[PDB]
């Protein structure tokens, strides 16, 4: 029910081998590790979770943008990109979190479908 | 070799049934019709052209954003969104033109791969 | 009543010396030249027009992004960024067209105010 | 040396009365409150800090987008927009953090200048 897609606005390409960490907000308001992986050759990270595990709650998707730019020999602005959202059962069932990266900027959108 | 993808930043969804027109710049500097279609349920328009037909040149992708917003009962700012670019044979072979739409803003990116 | 602001997402800076051409749709449906200029050291272009001259119409703001990236020695994707809009159709407004540039992507937004 | 600017992509207007909280990473790796405020009628928030107080560090600018869209009666996707960056590590700079908001999307950029 959760996919992450990362694109590179400098090169016009998928952002490949980017580390992505997902956290779930715990009852004590700390962030607990939930899922992680590296984006593929297509800039996508599939298979993070299952419908059973992905219960309603607040989630954070952290994208390791700084390492990505450093590997390309570029000095970037941000430490990482964060996307924080609530998963809601009455909304559509599948969430795609997309991020478009530049050295000093990023944009993100959610595509939520059934 | 050309795909167009359109997303809605207000609803968090693909932008469905959006008209898209592609033009090729002629030798007299006018824009000639090249390809057109309506985005699908996934917000994508596939099958616009073939490798044989998609020669080097300057192309314009016009997305009929105004009709899209009007159909949702929303008054938008732009008449349409335009994306104008050169197709180059020495670059990668497949072009995805992506647009993210809001009533008073849009963003676009190109993902060019082999 | 018309201002254009351009930022560079690679440098984290204003996009300076960007050429901007504005056109207005004529009665015969062609694009007539309306005004032009270049962004300053602040990435802003002021003074394109006056409230008298900026009548109702369909306007196109063409931002010459390829010339900007090539002047910097960089090969970008787009030829330019075009913003096309109806202006002043419920009376005079003030328009700021802002653009954020990367080599293979741009974002644009409008801020419309009623003086 | 720190300014935050927020625009609304639905209205084509400044995003007014948006709460912004800034944090700074402490020695113990926790986020310490640093400053806070609300955007004005222009969508800008000035006066968060001083050049003396804005020392080298890792800073987080949290823009309370959900409170903004809910204050407007709208149900948005994100809880907030977070911008996290190292500041002043090659000496004092001036930072503008700009954000463009939609219910299911946002864009942010930084303009970094050397006074
Ligand atoms: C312009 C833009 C494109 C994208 C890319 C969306 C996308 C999604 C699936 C396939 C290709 C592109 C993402 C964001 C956050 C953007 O601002
Ligand atoms: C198109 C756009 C404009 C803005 C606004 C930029 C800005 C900054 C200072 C003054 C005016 C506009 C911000 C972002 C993230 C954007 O994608």
């Amino acid at each position: 029910p959760l996919m992450v897609k990362v694109l590179d606005a400098v090169r016009g390409s998928p952002a490949i081998n980017v580390a992505v960490h997902v956290f779930r907000k715990a009852a004590d308001d700390t962030w607990e590790p939930f899922a992680s992986g590296k984006t593929s050759e297509s800039g996508e990270l599939h298979g993070l979770t299952t419908e059973e595990e992905f219960v309603e709650g607040i989630y954070k998707v952290e994208i390791d943008t700084k390492s990505y730019w450093k590997a390309l020999g570029i000095s970037p602005f941000h430490e990482h990109a964060e996307v924080v959202f609530t998963a809601n059962d009455s909304g559509p069932r599948r969430y795609t979190i997309a991020a478009l990266l530049s050295p000093y900027s990023y944009s993100t959108t959610a595509v939520v479908t059934n």
